[PDB]
């Protein structure tokens, strides 16, 4: 097992199509002992290979964050610490992402999306670093925001902020001998993405997303399967392992290499 | 016979005569531009400072966090420049982050309300200003924002770095919208300007002049102001959604 | 009143009137610069092309692979501009890659002799020209090279893309040397100037559009870098590509 | 082990301080079966590779020799057995004459020397991939060694230019490798001590470059230790980064993500 004996916190499980669900499944297959967070979820988490305690965590709730380390210690047992943390939380209201014009997103919506998608990566690291072992690893989920694109809109801005937050989290994490990195994935057909392909956002957005995904598989030298999240989950586990011990404040691209090719 | 002869340019962000916006404004006027200035909160203080500029320019109130100020902005600019006239340039020179998110305070101790305020003013407002002003901008027009390279983390800058990373992303989307009006949108990434953390910030500033192949004078905003004017001119007509580094070339050198 | 009034600028790379160097030279003359031109191999043909320019400018021979041409260059430029005068600007607009390293030919089938020739002319020569000309450059001066964004691989450009990646690296080291003379060194990364799908994709991604038949926006960008308006920019790349490189789709 | 049953070719062993020596050692500790390639000092390389955990066949390979490249796949097949293919290829070759790297002014490097350095350090990555892709299994991995050339630095000079060319070559090699279901990536390492031989000026510049790394790296950087770099190469040779290609993984203590 790649993660044999490691105690890992995994956030962001909502459905069995969430990348966190696949990260947690592979982490358990690789011998990790998990602690899960959520804010209904118990039903979904019961579908994982092994039973894991589920803790309540609303990242926008400061009381949940202040009590988190103590609640995790209770779940893993006094004297034990975490070796890993997976931040797999991302949100942007429909005004800031999708069909809505970029200029029509109110700041209250954009701010909510940035709180959950970017700032919470620092919040979780602040709460959990005091109960992390040296050699530990914090991993977040990204979508390459280096270039603008249709529809992603203000979520592109939140991902750009997340990448910046990750570099500062690495500075803090380093004091504990802990690494902090992001996995930039290619398009993933989740419960939300499938509906857009299904035409829930209209024919215009449906065509734009179809062109975005078809372009990915053709640019990716090894191809890209938007229905298979496993290569992304394995990449997160590689960062949670001891096999990338000199990588921190960084971004690993699990995108079929699409970002390295123009056409 | 100036670089910006006949151009109507809005310049936001003048607070003191050491503000980058003050030099941008002085250089633009020396190069024959007609200006419209915007000010936040300290309006009477801004009026006295703008009295030191080469030519008189109308001063308009603009709080970027105020939606009413943004909805009325185009109308108020049109009144100032005259009906039938449009802007050829827009300078966004606004940046703010509370002390909890910038300086000596630990990165982890910044409350989100403070970070959100700083991101609103420093990054989101670039889209707000472009939304308000694009309907009154001429083709061939130029929107310029002020940046500080956030590609790498650094001591003390903390959440302001995060806000600059957001700004660069906003700029790329603003360019998509601006292009529909034949308008460019770009940022000028400047080197440090003198407008435990103290020692780290001092080493950051000294390191700039040594890495910069042409050197860097942190007491001189003029090279930065000239760079903004180059982007406001017709001399970079195929550049948009981009970043021009007026940093002495420091970002291109490791040591 | 021109942007480059009184400036003495060397412009290399004119072969045809469609050369980016030709439009750089035309715009710089329109803007009051006094030019010195350099040409390679087909000198009688280059002279004819340079007669199309607004003003007469001396044409000097320069084969960047010829060490004797490089060792005599400063002396020959000084003869053309007059003793006691120095250059304020240098434009490197030279690029070459044999057909084995560029086009339909498989990436793996390019012999190293061909790749080496292309890298010599397209990348190393930027350092060669700066070495020869910085001793005859004025403070506040500007060296500009022509680039095509090589950050990502693409079909057909193959080994030329590798040569552009080398050029960008060379430019950063040339800036270190140039700075000692108070001189800037930068590249202009242009969009395509007239594979078809690559070129059509450019105008659609560019927020302000891209006209591949028009070299003027690129020529103006080079002149902006030759002017005194970007005095704190060096070892850098300015993108005159309609902003295509900042957009995914 | 991480690389159990995998057949991996490792080039670039010259001394027991070569990053390739450590790559080979970690790969063997992790169950890989190796084929080694050596240049010029073959008898000397044998003495070094006798210091590895297990015995591995050593093949001669001069990357500037087109005959060595044309016969390479056949010679590898003989060493691993007919019907078997490689799952991994490690390019750990770098060279630049002293005229292009060190104390010598950047402008004083003759092109013949720069060209030789680019041939060995950048072009040979495409040469090795061309020779070995026909004898590589799907899911396979090609890894090369890099040093971040995004910014200019003192003394590295023309070797930085060669690394910038290598990164570009890697992106094109990924296009070709993808047709075989093979990944191609580079590992950008921090400085590794592989005295005053360059004088006081260069010595001070190089010392400041190296000390700056450990201070910028949030997890620190041990320039005497190649193991974190060797483990990173093995992570890319494994099946744990299956959607990464034409890319660069930084095993530099995170120094490149920090300004100061
Ligand atoms: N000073 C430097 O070292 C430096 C370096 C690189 C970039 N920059 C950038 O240049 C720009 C100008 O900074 P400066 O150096 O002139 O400092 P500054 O203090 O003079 O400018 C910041 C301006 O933001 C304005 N502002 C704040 N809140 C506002 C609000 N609610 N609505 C409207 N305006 C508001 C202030 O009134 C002030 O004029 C900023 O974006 C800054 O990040 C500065
Ligand atoms: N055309 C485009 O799409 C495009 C795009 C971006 C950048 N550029 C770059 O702009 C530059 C000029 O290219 P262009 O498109 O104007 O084409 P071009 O064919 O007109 O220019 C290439 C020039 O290089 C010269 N040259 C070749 N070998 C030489 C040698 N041994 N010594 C000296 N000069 C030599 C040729 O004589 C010619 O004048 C090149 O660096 C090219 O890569 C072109
Ligand atoms: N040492 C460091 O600080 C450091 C840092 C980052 C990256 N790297 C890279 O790691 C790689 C390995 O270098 P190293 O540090 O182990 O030094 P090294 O000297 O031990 O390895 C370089 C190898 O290249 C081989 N070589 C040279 N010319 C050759 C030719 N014509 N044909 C075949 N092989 C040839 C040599 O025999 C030698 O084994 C290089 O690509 C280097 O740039 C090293
Ligand atoms: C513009 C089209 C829409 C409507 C979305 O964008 C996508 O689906 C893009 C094209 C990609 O498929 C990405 C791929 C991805 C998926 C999960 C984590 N990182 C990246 N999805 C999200 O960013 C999606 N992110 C997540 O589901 C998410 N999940 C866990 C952790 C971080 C996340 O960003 C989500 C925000 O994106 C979308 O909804």
């Amino acid at each position: 097992g790649l993660l044999d004996g490691k105690r890992i916190l995994v956030s962001g499980i909502i459905t069995d199509s969430s990348i966190a669900f696949h990260i947690a499944r592979v982490a358990q297959e690789q011998g990790a002992q998990l602690v899960l967070t959520g804010f209904l979820i118990q039903r979904i988490t019961d579908r994982l290979p092994a039973k894991a305690p589920l803790l309540e965590l609303d990242v926008q709730n400061e009381e949940h964050l202040a009590s988190l380390a103590g609640r995790v210690t209770e779940a893993i047992g006094a004297g034990n610490k975490l070796d890993g943390v997976v931040h797999s939380i991302g949100f942007m209201p429909q005004t800031g992402m999708g069909i809505n014009p970029f200029f029509d997103a109110p700041y209250a919506d954009v701010s909510k999306g940035i709180h959950i998608s970017a700032y919470s990566y620092a919040s979780m690291a602040k709460a959990l670093l005091p109960i992390m072992n040296p050699g530990g690893s914090i991993v977040g989920m990204d979508f390459d925001p280096s270039r603008a694109m249709p529809a992603y809109n203000w979520m592109t801005v939140a991902k750009s902020a997340l990448e910046s937050v990750n570099r500062f989290v690495a500075r803090e994490a380093g004091k504990y001998g802990v690494r902090s990195n992001l996995v930039a994935a290619g398009p993933i057909r989740t419960l939300a993405m499938s509906a857009i392909v299904g035409g829930a956002l209209g024919e215009e957005a449906g065509a734009q997303i179809q062109l975005l995904e078809e372009g990915w598989d053709q640019r990716a030298p090894i191809g890209w399967n938007m229905k298979d999240a496993t290569p992304v989950a394995k990449t997160v586990c590689a960062l949670l392992s001891d096999w990338l011990p000199a990588t921190t404040g960084d971004i690993i691209y699990a995108d079929g290499g699409a970002h390295t090719q123009l056409l």
